[PDB]
């Protein structure tokens, strides 16, 4: 099973995020910018800071989809200039988009503020708007939000777990 209602979506976001944030807070800032993790496509090595940038980029993109929609613009999925089979390259874009935020603590604050903006976004829609009808092809709005919030938060926690093993060896 996967979240199937507004209430379960919000729970899954808060929960996955709280576990991720605990792990992120435990990383020494002076190590957060070094290439130490496997990336989002074959043969890359990324930093913790890159991983957080990835999450913020996906969250800002979900907000961007909603902004385009609010303004009556046609949404290009996943993003203008990218196909769905090019999500590895989109990851690269997100790393570069936040590569200026060089203080680890400002990076974490940005991620938190993004998560809160996404929770506030979901809160504006009814359970029926989110889960009772298609939004992108057969996918509901809720599912499309989930895929790019709660799911990458959990995936990132798993990646951090592997790292934290090494840093105790």
């Amino acid at each position: 099973a996967v979240p199937s209602s507004k209430e379960e979506l919000i729970k899954a976001i808060n929960s996955n995020f709280s576990l991720l944030n605990k792990k992120l807070e435990s990383i020494t800032p002076q190590l957060a910018f070094e290439p130490l993790l496997e990336g989002h496509a074959k043969g890359t090595t990324i930093s913790v800071a890159n991983l957080v940038s990835y999450l913020i980029g996906w969250g800002e993109l979900v907000l961007h989809w909603h902004d385009q929609e609010a303004k009556g613009k046609t949404i290009i999925f996943p993003e203008e200039g990218f196909k769905w089979n090019e999500l590895g390259r989109l990851a690269q874009k997100f790393y570069r988009d936040y590569e200026d935020i060089t203080e680890y603590e400002v990076l974490l604050a940005r991620l938190k503020e993004n998560k809160q903006q996404l929770v506030a976004l979901i809160e504006r829609f009814s359970n029926d708007e989110l889960y009772g009808k298609p939004w992108y092809n057969k996918w509901t709005r809720g599912r499309m939000i989930q895929f790019n919030t709660a799911s990458p938060y959990k995936n990132a926690s798993g990646r951090l777990n592997k790292l934290q093993k090494c840093l105790a060896e």
